[PDB]
């Protein structure tokens, strides 16, 4: 409801974001070609997802700040900081699709697979990261929460890269790694690689912007939001294999990439010795026939039905956490996000 | 002299840098494997260069702060911030060697060419970047210049990526780009990709740490240091082709990578029509025989002798700039750096 409402306004602000980041060409014509590249990078990689994180900043901001304090400039800062989390996301996906050997993203060919781009996308991605701090300087430099936002974006990146490092270590190319695919390890990976930047970061940004800076308040929000993030990544794993890619906008690679997916961890908890063998001989390889063998094994094990049960039990648990930890923040802040992702198909 | 002095002390501090960045494992065992990866990334990619930038921070700090204010903690902050510029460097080289298809760096195989690393080095590189801000928080958070250092590292990265973007745009694989190899373009590329982070950043960091924060003072230092940086990159271009790679620690790729090198720009200013053709048919291609053809052309044009003349005229000009703009800073701050790089062979 409230996200659907805000979507079109959020997305409409993207022009200004592009215009402000491309305006520092005025005084330095010599960087013109780079700034034109930057604009193409922004248009290609910052558009076409759900904008759940940027919108969470805006929705939460509106719900946490007294409407009488939501003047024209305040609101612009809020959808600029929302856009900052979108740019963080864009940076991460561009680099991640290279590392995962992905083909499509958000319904088009991954940036690095475009003829003429290739591994230059590595620089493109980092530029997107640099844009976050340019926007924070340009719009929030005078605000009491400026340092807070800077340290929060920098810390969230570090935590996410640490998680990406656990993701890549647990998934070596060319090697079996079945022994490492545990529930415990899974939880640690998704906590760091997904939950901090995709759930905590946007709500925490809006908190700091509303002057809510206490450690206890931030730790409470984190208890809900890290659990929401773990759940969200489990849905992403489920969708990598069982989603419709004209809906999800992306082709899956977890089985080929030898990834510690929620699906493989479940598969393992339930496999007989002979099925364990099927998994061992077929998992983490590029052969289409071997990926199909693994899928058939998952479906044999009713894994889609096991995912639907986990999703219900988990949502219930997240709602309990909301009842426990939302105060003094409005529960709507957390529920609006839960309902945006509960039972999602993309 | 003064750099040679400080080298061994600087390098000895690397253990502590590793220890502090790997100490946040204590409380979170679950990230243990990632932190062990981080340590391997640090040891492989942060060690073995000249440490000119980290050392410039330390030397300049010692020369700008009254010795009576150089207590144990102050000095540690200074060689930590020196190490931050070294980590920035490490991040950049790891990513750059992937983009340039390089083979060796600092006398060993590039990180991404190690079996088992490959494009995972993209995440490794960004982790190195994240380490800078962790160290600034851990050591300088209480200092009046903390925000100043954060914005200075973030701005320097942005400017360097903009330069890297001009470097990659001017050097398309598969395409002739002779028309773009101008003196003007060359100057713009190296100003952004090299001069800001390699010259301005370390001296400016030491300035801010000495409480020297005025815009006029920073603009004066910048006039010297951007010129020093352009000169330094011209030497790097010269070394890509004419250096001994057991001395430089790296194999060159500029001609194969179609790069707007100082050498190609000079070549072009002096080529006859027929030599222009030789360049056109041979430049920017992987064929060993075609790279050799270009080299023979450079040597035919006395380009090594032209480089030696430019180096002298330029050093003289940089020394004039020092006479103009060093005040009120001690000229030794700038000269120590000039003499460390004038006539360098690595
Ligand atoms: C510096 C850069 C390499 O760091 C990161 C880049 C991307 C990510 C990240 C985190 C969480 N999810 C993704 N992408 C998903 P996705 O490709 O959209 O299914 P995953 O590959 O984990 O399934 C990427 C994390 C860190
Ligand atoms: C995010 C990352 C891709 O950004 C950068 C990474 C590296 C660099 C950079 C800047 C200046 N020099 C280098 N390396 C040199 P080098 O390889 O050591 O000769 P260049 O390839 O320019 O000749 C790299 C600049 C930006
Ligand atoms: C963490 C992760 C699944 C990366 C993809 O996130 P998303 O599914 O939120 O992607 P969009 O930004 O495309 O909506
Ligand atoms: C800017 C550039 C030439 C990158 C290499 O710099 P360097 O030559 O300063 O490298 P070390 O850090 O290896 O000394
Ligand atoms: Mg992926
Ligand atoms: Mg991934
Ligand atoms: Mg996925
Ligand atoms: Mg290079
Ligand atoms: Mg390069
Ligand atoms: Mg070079």
């Amino acid at each position: 409801d409230v996200y659907a409402q805000e979507k079109q306004d959020f997305v409409q602000h993207f022009s200004q974001i592009v215009r402000v980041l491309t305006e520092d060409e005025m005084g330095h014509p010599e960087i013109g070609d780079a700034i034109a590249r930057l604009k193409e990078v922004l248009e290609y990689n910052a558009i076409g997802g759900k904008y759940n994180r940027g919108l969470t900043v805006v929705v939460a901001f509106r719900e946490l700040v007294e409407p009488r304090k939501q003047d024209a400039d305040s609101l612009q800062r809020a959808w600029t900081v929302g856009w900052c989390v979108e740019l963080l996301q864009a940076f991460f996906l561009v680099a991640d699709d290279i590392m995962d050997s992905s083909l499509t993203r958000r319904g088009q060919i991954c940036w690095y697979q475009k003829p003429g781009v290739g591994l230059d996308a590595i620089n493109d991605a980092n530029l997107l990261e640099a844009c976050i701090y340019r926007l924070l300087k340009l719009y929030c430099r005078e605000q009491p929460y400026y340092l807070n936002l800077i340290e929060l974006f920098l810390q969230s990146s570090y935590q996410t890269e640490i998680g990406q490092t656990l993701d890549l270590l647990t998934a070596p190319q060319g090697n079996v790694d079945l022994v490492r695919f545990t529930e415990k390890r899974y939880k640690s990976i998704v906590k760091y690689k997904t939950a901090f930047y995709s759930f905590y970061l946007p709500i925490a940004a809006a908190m700091y912007m509303a002057g809510i800076d206490g450690e206890k308040e931030h730790a409470n929000a984190k208890k809900i939001l890290l659990e929401m993030g773990e759940f969200f990544q489990i849905q992403d794993d489920y969708l990598d294999l069982f989603g419709d890619p004209s809906v999800t906008g992306k082709i899956g690679t977890d089985i080929q990439d030898n990834k510690c997916s929620w699906l493989v961890v479940q598969c393992l908890q339930r496999a007989t010795p002979e099925q364990y063998q099927i998994l061992k001989e077929n998992y983490g390889q590029k052969e289409a026939e071997k990926v199909a063998r693994v899928k058939a094994l998952y479906e044999e094990l009713d894994l889609p039905a096991v995912f639907l049960q986990y999703e219900e039990d988990s949502y219930s648990h997240i709602m309990a956490l909301i009842e426990q930890y939302a105060a003094p923040l409005p529960p709507a802040v957390f529920l609006g996000l839960a309902r945006k992702i509960y039972k999602r198909r993309k």
